């Protein structure tokens, strides 16, 4: 039950999101990291706003720091975001 | 108590937030819109995960979208985030 923001267009994911919601999913998670986090809030915004206002709330938002491997076997840090949209209760 | 994420280097804003708490700030909000959001999360993470690991955490995170009167009689929407960090008591 999760849609990850990749290279595809923002509207490509609100599609994937609503699709899982259509297919039942009671909570769909919109995950992203790095600069793709802006596109993540984009998706969740267009969904709750433009398409599923009536019956879809933001259940919670949680952030974090993932780890990226560098040429030195050491690791960099990249912010991440998790937006869980749930069916309006 | 607010720090808006502009273009400035990350650290300038993290340091900014910190200074706020350093003065007693019992809660600070890292706001950003558009492509900045991702950088709004960088900040909030670095603060609660590194420079203030022992005395500050995420009290809550908010999202939304806003109108921006632009070219001609047109308004553009942009996503917005308001990460709230509170003092650990
Ligand atoms: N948890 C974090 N995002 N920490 C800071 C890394 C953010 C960004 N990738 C940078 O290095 O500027």
């Amino acid at each position: 039950h999760v849609v990850y923001i990749g290279k595809k267009p923002v509207m490509n994911y609100v599609l994937a999101v609503i699709t899982q919601f259509h297919e039942g999913a009671k909570e769909v998670s919109i995950k992203a990291r790095g600069r793709a986090i802006s596109r993540a809030v984009d998706v969740a915004e267009i969904v709750r706003n433009r398409f599923l206002k009536d019956d879809v709330d933001v259940k919670e938002i949680k952030i974090g720091t993932e780890e990226l491997p560098t040429a030195d076997g050491r690791t960099t840090n990249t912010s991440t975001i998790e937006i869980v949209l749930a069916r309006k209760t």
